């Protein structure tokens, strides 16, 4: 009998960023995983 | 009898982010995977 | 008995960014994935 | 007896961006996989 | 009877950032897994 108001029973997430590029300047007031 | 008020069994996000991109410049107030 | 009010048994995004481009300018409040 | 309320059994989508584009400038309020 | 009120049974995230960038100067209020 679980009986459980709010479950999750799983979550998946992958991120990829790579960055070639240069002189680029930016504001961020958060990156989890960011890549200037 | 698993009963549950609200319940997600699962979620799978894939991101991939590539910038050969340079001399760009963002504002970004939260970016989770962002790439500048 | 699963018995469950709110439920999402599964969910799959995949997504893919590639940015060749120089010289742009962004402002985002907010880019899970984005890419400048 | 699964007797639930509201239910979404899948969701599937796949994004591809690719940008060659340089020199454009734009706004996004959000972009869950926006290419600038 | 796990009867529990507010479960998270499994998060599973994974994050790949690099940059060959140079040159790029950038404000991060937070980064968790940020790369300049």
């Amino acid at each position: 009998r679980h009986d459980s108001g709010y479950e999750v029973h799983h979550q998946k997430l992958v991120f990829f960023a790579e960055d070639v590029g240069s002189n680029k300047g930016a504001i961020i007031g958060l990156m989890v995983g960011g890549v200037v």
